[PDB]
């Protein structure tokens, strides 16, 4: 009726790449893809072809366009209750927001281990290689409102719904492997500061602000996340090319009882990848869903993200075997001294049907374990246990919430709760109180045991007085930032000291950027030095001689610190924006195309306007976006076909977006009569690496191209960028 | 102690300007401001120097640094209630967000009439010249979350409190004169099109996408408002030069009676003004809190924001002279016909103390109406009446959020309600009901009168039948969007066209945007076809022939609906960046000063680092920011003086800054050897308008740039700019 008659408005329900088709509900793009955890929520998904619209009551509607009223221009009556039932709902739509991590992107999917972990955890999700358990994970920024940008320097968080059959485990981390204080009362103080200011309620998604900074300086303990959050961690290119860690200490039990202490690890297998500062800030202006429409698209066109889950593991005799207390959450484990071991993967295979109902009234909570895990005396954990629990409260309206269906177990769950706001569940127990002898004692308790047993928490020793004291063993605050720094390499320093310099000169009173100097001075005084030559303070000489903090455990540098010291590039998903020109060769298209395809990297045709060109074959090129509607921001490398260049020679948009993407240090590729665009970039004539360019777009071109973009960006170009106007 | 010795924590308590001293709450920096709204809150500010620090019931905190735990490396306790309170306030810090308009600014302020309106109208905080009524405005965007940008495209809310005598009444308007659709019903509707789309919610604070577009074209109701938010009016330059507007006609009620049509107008004293969209986009990136700092860095330098309430005045016997329905908010009245007549001025003198108890829990609306004003038959006004009483029972809690202090009335109230959550007010009344006898029947109705009167509704007639039926009257949807076509000058035109050019290049289904495009060529063809051949679209012979709609009252043009057709900007309160270098020419600096000081125009000297430089002289300069970290987005002109312009003549980041001033249509102005940067700008040696340049900065100098910055933007520079690579 009002869709088009040549049916363009459907999208295809296959595989397609980022922006060739309208992006559309999981269920809907991908139905042949499922897992027990989404065939479950079949009860309550619904549908709307050739249905009747009806009010919540199942009345149908005659006329949705009017409100009832006494003649054709006379007043509303208050006896319209089809109109009062639609504003109703309209006026509640809104829930509170999560406190911290309220900005996030999520997707369906599945785990499975890679062999049996029976002889560390009698965890059953970890008992066999081929048990596979459904997940739900969501990642995220923390400061930022739900309505915030995505690509802001931030720490990001990433939350695993593992929908095991002995009951839901919650792994809820982030994406550096420490977190900023020690003990869980200081979280709302922390908190705070990093959020806007309360006066005023700026900055949003920025730490560049005084409150942030003051802290900082007055809590040496957040140091070793601050060093995370400067670097080029904090900007990540995609929720697929970062790493997830859970920071706390955990355990693992087996079934004969024993304790193994373990960090949990998520490595991408897309790689580590980031932005650099000043393209993740334009980004958030040009497009702040860049992120959450990432990893959308990325799950529709099949380069579905994937993660080996991996254990460091440390005996309990080991507790104690390290210069940093295990149970300190802002120090890491290096993987020099404790590697980490691979467990399995897992799979993003679909997104959700409704963004609200699925991601936004998902719960995550790190005190959900299942037996075969358990706790540590980490102070920080040991606060989140209570947090969890007790915020769902208003957010999601009440004690009920796991009966939300996104958060429902998939296995049985049985118990003597009753009542509570929106309860869904019926119970038919005569009982509601154990023991009971009315119902013979059901549901009853389970005896710990190797499988399917009860809870039983490890019987950990218990010693001291009933104090308020931080352990000694945590007042170290400045040999992890410094191993950190040590093991960046060197145009990662340059980053790291460029973040710091351009969140103290958004801070207003000196006397905290003099403060935090101070602070780094005591960690390195290469990186306290540079960081001051940017806000024109200089360092005392009672600085100049601060003693340097010792070597963790005997450690100069580990390089999975960084993210680039050792090569994981991995191009298949990446983007390449294609600037078009009014009479393309289409000789050199078609070479391109055909080695993007084959290595899994898209393309998108960018013109000067919509519609389409004619190339030099007769082909008809359809235009994908403007230069200005998708910015060299958005894509991972230039590609500049020969052609009739004069028709874009002189368009400022399109010089522009090759002065952008070589200031990003994006690789950048010119056949033929585009070379002339090397002017536009200050190349010289005789070229450089990170340029590539050729009479033609065949032989090598491609494979130099591709080259480039599986080291990601062009490091060597740094020093000519800051004489680049763009 | 932590503060430094020297007090610079601590920012003066009198008008500095911005950037000179940290922002504060409003009783901190202002605490002389008063007015009796603000007084009447002092019973619930809370300071803070010389208390301890205590729980909410109370009791002194010894260590708000730890958990309470077994041993200082063991298990934290149940037993600690004050980790539990602190925590458990953390965790429920959030309330549910506006539906609409959830990203917002507001500020205290005053209004006044200029004469007495007793002769149309008995609303007494219109009596009387000497009466001072306490105002509370919120200015918002309206699709993005209170986390989103300021400087989205999109329509501004314009929403006024007024505490007076006789109760609250709320003037909740919009930026623009109309509002996208006819009738209450549709609102959930049209609201859904514009917001993030549910499956993946994307995008945020964007019209730009395929939903909206989608119910635009299939409701040429829209389209009137559309061509508003397409225009520079959905970009504002500051919420101080925008106009506000009632949409609504309401009702003035006299002492005798009598009924006088009217509709609300907010004319800002500032003068009108815009940025431009590649401006505004980037500037979501640099700066998403551009319009809340510069609304209260604007109060606590003294540039209070004022506007000018007017109203547009039709006797009941005119209700039928137009060639539109009174009634219909999809139409303006113009001001040609029906002139904006003078009523009082309003000023915004004072900023919240907490952003989150003022701003964000304050509640507003359109039904809270005094005696003298009374509603009309409007049909999308009407069904508002319903919707803001409803909302906050969610969003604030339950039904006594006009006891949240923000909200309450300064006039006295007292009736027959109770209980209801968080119930503040403890009632002696012997009663809560009436007719009562044993509280002599009080609280007691009073009979309407000319002052003082209890409130009745003005009697009009109803005659009709109960009907779901839109007034014919309201059929007819594109003479007034080409009214407001008409009346933009043509770089307005401009602006338009590559507005609905750039949104529509976003949609991603093409017939979406071949059917707004057919709308377009009934408006005006002209813009049809302008737009189309951006969209590499083109027209029919059918649609060539479509016949265009009539004037409007044998309007083409009226003057009042350009921003810029008579230029009416007040330089002060705006801003210029002057770029340093390290050895700059004082006798340059000290006449950029001088002028600029007489102008009431605000200047920030920015660098390649923090810190200080020293000028030819040996004064010392302070550096405000970077040019990275201030970028030219956020200044409304740029002057550089001579000196050793060497230390920047080959700096990127200053070259940019002058480049994207230029681009964005900014006047720039060159002393002495600074003008060798007219060569990046691509300014011939002969000069151009726009530019200002001399030998030194003297007296002529600055008389040109003031003018160029009285006109706001250079217009005529708009033909250079497409080749300016930036
Ligand atoms: C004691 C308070 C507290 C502390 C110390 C932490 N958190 Fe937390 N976190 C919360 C209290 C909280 C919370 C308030 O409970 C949130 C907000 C809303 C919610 O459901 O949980 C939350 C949200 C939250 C989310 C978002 C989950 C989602 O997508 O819904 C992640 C990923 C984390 N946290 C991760 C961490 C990590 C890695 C921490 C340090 C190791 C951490 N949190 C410390
Ligand atoms: C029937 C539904 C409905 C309709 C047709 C409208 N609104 Fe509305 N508006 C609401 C329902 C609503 C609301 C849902 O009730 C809000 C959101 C939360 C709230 O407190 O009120 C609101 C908020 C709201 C605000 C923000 C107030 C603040 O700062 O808190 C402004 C300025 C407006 N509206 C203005 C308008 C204008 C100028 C309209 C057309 C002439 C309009 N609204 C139509």
């Amino acid at each position: 009726s009002l869709a088009p008659e040549d049916g363009s408005h459907r999208p295809a329900a296959e595989p397609t790449p980022p922006g060739a088709q309208p992006t559309a509900p999981g269920s809907l793009k991908a139905p042949d893809t499922r897992n027990e955890k989404l065939n479950s929520l079949e009860d309550v998904r619904k549908g709307s072809e050739n249905y009747a619209l009806t009010t919540n009551q199942g009345v149908r509607i005659a006329d949705d366009q009017n409100s009832l009223r006494a003649g054709n221009r006379g007043p509303t009556l208050l006896e319209d209750f089809i109109l009062r039932e639609k504003i109703t709902h309209f006026d509640h739509e809104r829930i509170p927001e999560r406190i911290v991590h309220a900005r996030g992107s999520a997707a369906h999917g599945y785990f499975q281990p890679y062999k049996s972990l029976s002889d560390i955890t009698k965890a059953d999700f970890l008992s066999d290689p081929n048990k596979i358990t459904p997940v739900f994970v969501r990642f995220s920024t923390v400061q930022g409102g739900a309505g915030s940008a995505d690509t802001v320097r931030d720490i990001r968080g990433f939350a695993t719904k593992f929908y095991t059959e002995e009951g839901i485990f919650d792994l809820v981390g982030n994406n550096t492997p420490i977190f900023f204080i020690q003990d869980a009362h200081k979280f709302p103080d922390f908190v705070h500061a990093v959020k806007p200011e309360p006066h005023w309620a700026i900055p949003q998604g920025q730490s560049a602000h005084d409150t942030f900074w003051d802290y900082v300086s007055l809590q040496p303990e957040t140091l070793h996340n601050v060093m995370w959050a400067m670097s080029d961690r904090g900007i990540p290119r995609s929720y697929r090319t970062m790493e997830g860690f859970g920071i706390h200490t955990f355990r693992l039990i087996n079934a004969e009882g024993k304790a193994t202490f373990v960090r949990f690890h998520w490595k991408p297998l897309a790689g580590k990848a980031s932005l650099v500062w000043d393209e993740a800030q334009k980004l958030t202006g040009r497009d702040p869903d860049f992120h959450r429409r990432e990893l959308w698209e990325a799950i529709e066109a099949g380069d579905f993200p994937e993660y080996e889950l991996g254990f460091q593991l440390i005996p309990e005799e080991d507790e104690f075997k390290f210069d940093f207390d295990l149970l300190d959450p802002t120090k890491l484990i290096p993987e020099e001294l404790v590697p980490v071991q691979r467990v399995g993967k897992m799979v993003l295979n679909r997104n959700p049907d409704n963004f609200f109902a699925e991601n936004e009234q998902a719960a995550f909570h790190p005190g959900h374990i299942v037996p075969g895990l358990d706790f540590t005396n980490d102070p920080l954990l040991q606060g989140r246990l209570f947090s969890y629990t007790d915020t769902q409260i208003s957010r999601l309206g009440g004690p009920n919430f796991h009966e939300i269906p996104i958060n429902r177990p998939t296995c049985p769950y049985h118990n003597f709760q009753r009542d509570g706001m929106h309860r869904m569940g019926i119970d038919t127990n005569p009982a509601n109180y154990e023991p009971n002898s009315i119902n013979d004692n059901w549901p009853r308790e389970t005896p710990p045991g190797p499988k399917r047993g009860g809870f039983e928490s490890y019987q950990e020793r218990v010693e001291g007085n009933k104090v308020r004291e931080r352990s000694p063993s945590f007042g170290e605050y400045y040999s992890h930032p410094r191993l950190f720094w040590l093991s960046q390499t060197p145009f990662e320093q340059r980053h790291i000291v460029d973040g710091f310099s351009f969140e103290l000169s958004k801070v207003v009173r000196p006397y905290i950027r003099e403060r935090v100097v101070d602070q780094l001075a005591h960690i390195d005084l290469t990186l306290a030095q540079a960081v001051a030559k940017n806000l024109g303070i200089e360092l005392t000489d009672d600085q100049l001689n601060i003693t340097p903090p010792p070597d963790v455990n005997g450690l100069k540098k580990d390089p999975s610190l960084s993210l680039y010291a050792i090569p994981d590039g991995d191009v298949k998903g990446r983007v390449v924006a294609i600037l078009l020109n009014d009479e393309v060769r289409s000789a050199d298209l078609l070479a391109i195309l055909k080695a993007l395809k084959a290595k899994g990297v898209h393309a998108k045709l960018l013109y000067s306007r919509m519609g389409e060109v004619t190339a030099d074959d007769g082909t008809v090129l359809p235009i994908a976006a403007t230069f200005a509607g998708a910015p060299s921001l958005t894509v991972d490398a230039v590609i500049v076909p020969c052609g009739n260049i004069a028709d874009i020679a002189d368009n400022g948009d399109a010089n522009y977006y090759l002065m952008e993407a070589y200031k990003h240090l994006k690789p950048i590729a010119l056949a033929g009569d585009a070379r002339k665009f090397k002017a536009t970039i200050k190349i010289a004539d005789q070229g450089e690496e990170g340029i590539v360019e050729a009479d033609s777009a065949d032989g090598s071109f491609m494979d130099e191209l591709l080259t480039l973009m599986a080291a990601h960006r062009v490091w060597s170009r740094i020093p000519k960028i800051d004489k680049i106007p763009a």
